[PDB]
C-alpha cells in the first residue's frame, strides 16, 4: 500500500547529483589549469594584468610569480567558458572600467572560491555517504548554487561582448554609457562573488571529511 513517502533513495539521488556536480566542476578546473599551463606570452591579450599591482609593490599580476600565476588562473576559472580568442576584445572593453582593479579582483576571488570548493570535494567524492542526509542536502545545494554563480558571471561577461558588438544602449559609441554600464556590471559581479564566499564556507563547514 498505502501512499508511502523513502530515505535511502532520497540519499542516493543527492549522492549521485553530488558526484556529477563534482565531476563537472573538476573538468572545469582541469580546463583552467590547462589554460594557465598553456598561457601565451601575451596572456591571451589580457593586457589589464600588466596594469594591476600587488599592494605595495611594482610586481604586476602579469609577472611570473606563484601569487601572480594563481591570480591569473583564478581569473581564467571565471572567464573559462568564453572562447579564448575573444579575451583580447573583453580586455579592450574592460580597460575603460573605472573599477578594473576591483573587477579583476572579483574575477580572481570567484575563481579561487570555486577552486577551493572543488579542491576540497574532489578527493571525497566517494566518502560523501558519511554525511548526515540533511547537511548532504545543504552541501549539494550550496555546491550547485556555487557552480551556478560562476556560470552566471561567465554569461554576463560573454554578454558584455555581444552588447558592445551591437551597441546595446549606445555603449559602443558613447563612452560615458559604457562606463556606467561597466560600473553596474561590477556591482553585480561583486555581489555574486560575496555570495560565492558564503556558499564556499557553507560547503567547508559541513563537509569535514
Ligand atoms: S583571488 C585571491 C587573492 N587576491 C584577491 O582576490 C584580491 C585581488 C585584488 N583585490 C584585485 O586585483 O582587485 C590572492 O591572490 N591571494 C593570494 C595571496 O598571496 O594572498
Amino acid at each position: 500500500g498505502a501512499m508511502g513517502k523513502p530515505n535511502k533513495q532520497i540519499k542516493n539521488k543527492l549522492l549521485d547529483d553530488l558526484k556529477n556536480l563534482i565531476e563537472t566542476a573538476n573538468e572545469d578546473r582541469k580546463k583552467y589549469e590547462k589554460k594557465l599551463e598553456e598561457e601565451p606570452s601575451n596572456q591571451y591579450g589580457i593586457s589589464i594584468f600588466k596594469e594591476i599591482y600587488w599592494v605595495a609593490s611594482y610586481e604586476t599580476v602579469a609577472d611570473n610569480t606563484d601569487r601572480s600565476k594563481n591570480y591569473r588562473k583564478f581569473t581564467y576559472a571565471t572567464l573559462n567558458p568564453i572562447n579564448t580568442n575573444k579575451l583580447a576584445n573583453l580586455s579592450k572593453i574592460l580597460i575603460q572600467s573605472k573599477q578594473k582593479t576591483l573587477l579583476f579582483g572579483t574575477f580572481c576571488n570567484l575563481g579561487r572560491t570555486f577552486d577551493t570548493a572543488i579542491n576540497h570535494l574532489y578527493p571525497k567524492k566517494d566518502a560523501l555517504d558519511k554525511l548526515e542526509i540533511s547537511n548532504l542536502e545543504k552541501l549539494k545545494n550550496s555546491f550547485e548554487k556555487l557552480l551556478s554563480m560562476k556560470s552566471i558571471v561567465s554569461d554576463m561577461l560573454n554578454q558584455l561582448l555581444l552588447d558592445y558588438q551591437d551597441d546595446k544602449d549606445s555603449i559602443k559609441t558613447d563612452i560615458a554609457k559604457l562606463e556606467s554600464h561597466l560600473t553596474e556590471l561590477y556591482k553585480q559581479i561583486e555581489k555574486k562573488s560575496s555570495q560565492a564566499t558564503k556558499l564556499k564556507n557553507n560547503i567547508l563547514s559541513i563537509s569535514n571529511l
